């Protein structure tokens, strides 16, 4: 027996309720005698992990009592986290955005990973609406993968970083494109322009991924849908200039990463014949965000065309295994106005 | 009447919450109320008043106590769900721009800077600042911070001020050597901003008395370098953005959950316009070496004062009108990290 899936169910507490989820995402089991929350399990993984694995095995064989798992009831696996740090591993994407400003990208960007520190304390659940005051802010989804690490020492090596990867999940790094230029122009990175993100209903162990996980990257299309229509099928194993251990090593240069740290891959992006990717409806692999499409329209046609997310739109993100079954469950979110 | 809270280091990640006497000599575990500061903040509307009764008992002698050792204290939140650090003393920003020779857009006087910081691995007040290389421009940064209860997205100044729960000092450890290179990448600070440290004790606004005016702390911030007065800059002067303003800015497009830490940015004072002078010369000095080097470069050509090297010792504390330490002392020796 190999692999397991974990989820956090919304409840009256801030950290929610940890459950072990069946491979098919239909059944789950509370595990309060081992750990009440995912963070607690991570805090003591060396001991809690093996015990959760036995529960996972028991769910598979039916020896373990279960209830129904409802993605609509899931929080993000860590509803609040101690760290959210997001890379830009598909350096093609940042090349496109840099090139749209009609500027050249330093060679250094192929060798030196980007990362930003994100808000970690108020993540949206996979099915919660993206609520915002104003959709003139260039609301955009950003489909990525993330790993959750155990403790990582300051100055960690690649072997250390690899070995510290405990869970994988999908992410929607919600962005406000209209606010980005002026904010970064302040010089202090992202804050207002990067609101609360959302993660998939389930996080899985590397073992669960099977051959789709090479120890440092995922080798599967990331399905991003917009209003029911395929928007991106970009392969997470293609054009990824920096893998997860590389991002982790980068992150740990001058600081430890405590257990529960979430590292984002950055928006998944694919080139086509060495050129900008083309849309799915044209045979291309599409895009994991609307920003990348607009950049390409800007380069191609001198300016953006396709509009960002407006109230009422729906975005879906999920990853399917070789046989077509969902691995992490689905992020599916309706954009709507925040009621104050 | 006010109170002081601390977290003692123990075998767990979140440490042991204690209530601390006003004189910082005694303290008491409060496990029947909350094991951790976070847990108290999570349920503050109920836990807060219970903790206040304990503080009151410590004061009268009714509550059994033990000795408080600042050396055994973690940061009050050893790990936090959020750390966001402003630069509310825009004077400092203007000086960094000046040493480069760019005018500052007048918008920096009405638009707060803020950045997302590492929150998961804070050093304790007396823990050493360990770095692999002291040629990275290791610098201290004295500031004040506030811990907030839940703040809704798009919160107002009134809600902002009402959400302030605790006040503490901070050393925002900075690697100046890496800052230029990192920021040029365009994604803000990460590698150049290592783990920070907070004061041994966090205190309620009420404890601060008049020195707190609801948005601002009005006392000198003591920064020492190897036992010498380096900064005595007043935290209520030249503070162009108050804490509520910092909070409202942070909350524009996101809620802030209970336990969110908001830093004011390095405390800096103008003399009468233009740069402050080094304490030894009658002025209020500085709360970071960087500010000093900017002043040296601007008037003179190039930095003359080195940053922190191994063996250097920094102290950061704040004393009330009567000269008693309010928060306890951050005191750290810079040292070589090795694996
Ligand atoms: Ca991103
Ligand atoms: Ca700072």
């Amino acid at each position: 027996f190999q692999g397991m899936k974990l989820a956090t169910l919304k409840d009256s507490t801030r950290d929610g309720k940890l459950v072990v989820v069946s491979k098919d995402l239909t059944r789950c089991s509370e595990v309060g005698h081992i750990a009440r929350t995912l963070q607690a399990a991570l805090d003591d993984w060396a001991h809690a992990g093996p015990r959760l694995e036995r529960v996972a095995e028991g769910i598979e064989t039916g020896a373990q009592p279960t209830m129904r798992f409802h993605e609509h009831d899931a929080a993000s696996p860590l509803p609040r986290a101690f760290q959210w740090a997001d890379g830009s591993a598909y350096v093609n994407h940042v090349e496109l955005v840099r090139k749209a400003r009609n500027a050249e990208m330093p060679a250094s960007f192929w060798t030196d990973p980007l990362i930003y520190q994100g808000g970690s304390d108020s993540f949206l659940g996979p099915r919660d609406p993206i609520l915002m005051a104003d959709d003139a802010w260039g609301i955009d989804m950003e489909g990525e993968a993330a790993v959750i690490v155990d403790d990582v020492p300051m100055g960690a090596t690649l072997d250390e970083a690899k070995a510290a990867i405990r869970l994988v999940m999908l992410v929607n790094d919600v962005s406000l494109r209209g606010l980005i230029p002026g904010e970064l122009a302040k010089g202090f990175g992202f804050y207002q322009s990067k609101p609360s993100s959302a993660f998939s209903p389930v996080a899985v162990t590397p073992e669960e991924l099977g051959e789709a996980w090479d120890g440092g990257k995922l080798h599967l299309p990331l399905h991003v849908d917009l209003n029911g229509e395929p928007f991106g099928r970009a392969n997470a194993g293609i054009d990824m200039t920096f893998d997860f251990p590389q991002l982790i090593v980068h992150a740990a240069r001058t600081r430890p990463l405590s257990a529960g740290t979430i590292i984002g891959s950055g928006t998944v992006s694919n080139k086509l014949e060495g050129g900008p990717g083309r849309p799915v409806s044209e045979g291309g692999a599409g895009y994991s965000c609307i920003a990348e499409l607009r950049m390409i329209e800007t380069i191609e046609g001198g300016a953006p065309k396709t509009q960002f997310l407006k109230f009422g739109d729906v975005v879906r993100i999920e990853m399917k295994d070789r046989t077509g079954h969902s691995i992490f469950g689905a992020i599916e979110q309706k954009v709507g106005k925040y009621e104050r």
